[PDB]
């Protein structure tokens, strides 16, 4: 996992350089990039070519100007309709240029993360393995790079799913998020956490309940007292079990 997250990182600036004439020349060239991806049937080359140029302004500072984020707003529907592409071309650029704008963005990239975080998501229980991994990449970069305490709502939400592998996964973001995230980001969120991470121990896949395991640790060192509380909730077994 760690050589594919390292992956879309070498490809964020494997792009071409761009030149930014204006406010206007930005606003008209976000424009163009939303007409070629909001097309289902426009050329797929060229959409994985416009989800690049995306990249190309971020590193020639569009993030800068005074419009820019009324810009990437616009670039919502792009999103969602590149990462649901049929072609595993189209949804892998998108998930790499989703990862340059948290690494650029940081904490700014809030809007734009927690409105495509359900539609990568989706891509979790992809049986196709360049499709899944894609998506994992993109919301592990994600949680590294955009501390924003809405995004962890909808992350603990998938950890109840049907699917086993969205479940394993969610407990893996977890995880990460507890160990990257400062225990300010979290404050507002404790009883979710908690609940979560409990429904976890209980889970019935033992790879999932392992992966909770470390949530619980993690949530621990953040929050020793309402974690010591929901050790003493729990049936004799399941203490061990973390004990271990």
């Amino acid at each position: 996992g760690a050589v594919d997250e390292e992956d879309f990182i070498k490809a964020f600036d494997d792009v071409p350089v761009v030149q930014i004439y204006s406010s206007r020349d930005l606003e008209e060239s976000i424009n163009k990039i939303r007409e070629i991806l909001s097309d289902d049937k426009h050329d797929w080359e060229q959409r994985v070519n416009a989800l690049k140029k995306i990249r190309s302004l971020l590193l020639a500072g569009a993030a800068e100007y005074d419009n820019f984020f009324q810009h990437l707003r616009l670039l919502d529907g792009a999103f969602k309709l590149s990462a649901k592409d049929l072609r595993s071309q189209v949804v892998r650029e998108a998930c790499i240029t989703l990862g340059h704008l948290s690494s650029v963005l940081g904490n700014k990239f809030d809007h734009g993360a927690e409105a495509i975080m359900p539609t990568i998501f989706n891509l979790i229980p992809n049986s196709a393995k360049i499709m899944a991994t894609s998506g994992v990449v993109a919301v592990r970069l994600i949680i590294r790079h955009t501390h924003i305490p809405r995004l962890i709502p909808v992350i603990t939400s998938n950890c109840t799913s049907k699917s086993v592998a969205v479940r394993r996964r969610c407990f893996e973001f977890l995880d990460l998020l507890l160990q990257e995230w400062q225990t300010h980001s979290l404050e507002r969120h404790i009883s979710v956490l908690a609940e979560t991470i409990k429904k976890g121990i209980h889970d019935a896949d033992s790879e999932a309940r392992i992966e909770a395991r470390k949530c619980y640790w993690g949530f621990h060192s953040h929050f020793s007292r309402e974690a010591e509380h929901l050790y003493h909730t729990l049936e004799s077994s399941y203490q061990k079990a973390l004990q271990s």
